[PDB]
């Protein structure tokens, strides 16, 4: 109840802000009354990637049924708790790792890349739901096999592209937990696409650890459109920020022209969704022994507000929530945040029950 008391002492002072229509706004409210598809998406960075803050989002915003998109293999310390992972003689290519600077990304980023033939990734869910349709982004250096499929009833499949290096999709009606292997070296995967035949109920999550706003300019534009038009969003959650804040290349309307060019990407993609920005909580950086705020952060989230009434979407500020109950000090002390720019589990779930008080304002759910 640490979480609780909080919550009721800024019971008064959102930290939400809506330039959204009331058409969009109670069209995405009927959807979650009806509880037919409801697909929502968390693109962003370190304070998504472990899934803390979209798992309380998740099991309370819908009454999940389903997954949705997901990487081909977690980066270490990434997770989304829908699923489970384990593999042998893999590697995980990411991009926003220099040393993985010109591959050919995906949707995400994240590539899982056959270190030998006979490389092995075993995939289960943590649901009890294990009949699924399921998506498999692949590409391979040849056309004959690149990928086994095998099932939890052991129907056993192929994975097999026609156009060498380039990114192929194929979709199978499987029973997890599910055993794949590889028929080639080098061979690729991309991610998967995990949903039920209809009625999907989900909330997946595309985030990198210390990725910018701008991490998917990295990625191939036409196979992350192809992707973006495989599973329709409902709601969309853009929680970039901080890593704008902490590494070099910022300049302001650089920062904005891009993240407006995604925005219209992804609702051009998404009829009807409903966009949400996060602003980054507040980020500091090293001083040398000591932290101090990142000059561009208020920058920042001065863009992220602009942006919003610009392309006409939510915003929740993570930084207004932190200082209207003391400030990133007074969350150190109490260990709902680190002394850098990471919060604890029991802050990211502070600020996801916050957000979903403030929803409450504006969306009947």
């Amino acid at each position: 109840d640490t979480i609780d008391s909080i919550l009721n002492q800024n019971k008064n002072h959102s930290a939400l802000t809506s330039y959204v229509s009331k058409k969009d706004l109670k069209n995405l409210e009927k959807k979650l009354e009806k509880n037919q598809n409801i697909g929502i998406r968390i693109y962003g960075d370190s304070h998504m990637a472990a899934d803390f803050f979209p798992r309380v989002i998740r099991g309370y915003l819908i009454r999940s049924n389903s997954i949705g998109f997901a990487y081909p293999l977690q980066p270490k310390y990434q997770q989304n708790l829908n699923l489970v992972y384990s593999y042998k003689n893999f590697e995980i290519l990411n991009s926003r790792n220099p040393a993985n600077a010109g591959h050919n990304f995906p949707l995400g980023g994240i590539i899982a890349k056959a270190k030998t033939k006979g490389a092995k990734i075993n995939l289960d869910t943590t649901l009890d739901k294990k009949n699924f349709k399921i998506g498999f982004l692949f590409k391979a250096k040849q056309n004959t096999n690149a990928f086994s499929i095998k099932d939890a009833k052991n129907q056993s499949y192929e994975l097999r592209t026609t156009q060498i290096n380039k990114w192929s999709y194929k979709e199978l009606e499987l029973d997890l937990p599910l055993q794949i292997s590889a028929l080639q070296k080098d061979a690729e995967l991309g991610g998967y696409f995990i949903t039920n035949k209809d009625n999907n109920v989900f909330l997946d999550t595309i985030a990198i650890n210390g990725a910018k706003s701008d991490l998917w300019l990295s990625w191939n534009q036409t196979v992350v459109k192809k992707e973006l038009g495989l599973l329709h969003n409902d709601l969309i959650i853009l929680a970039y920020g901080s890593n704008d804040a902490l590494f070099k290349g910022f300049e302001k309307q650089k920062f904005k022209n891009n993240l407006k060019k995604w925005i219209s990407i992804l609702k051009t993609y998404n009829k009807n969704a409903v966009i949400m920005l996060i602003s980054p909580p507040t980020v500091v950086q090293k001083q040398g022994k000591n932290y101090k705020l990142a000059p561009d952060f208020f920058t920042i989230r001065k863009a992220l507000y602009e942006v919003a009434k610009e392309e006409k979407t939510l915003i929740f500020d993570m930084h207004q929530f932190m200082q209207d109950s003391g400030g990133k000090n007074k969350w150190i002390e109490q260990k709902l945040s680190l002394n850098d720019v990471h919060l604890t589990i029991k802050g990211y779930e502070l600020m996801a029950k916050k957000l979903l008080e403030d929803l409450k304002n504006i969306i009947d759910y």
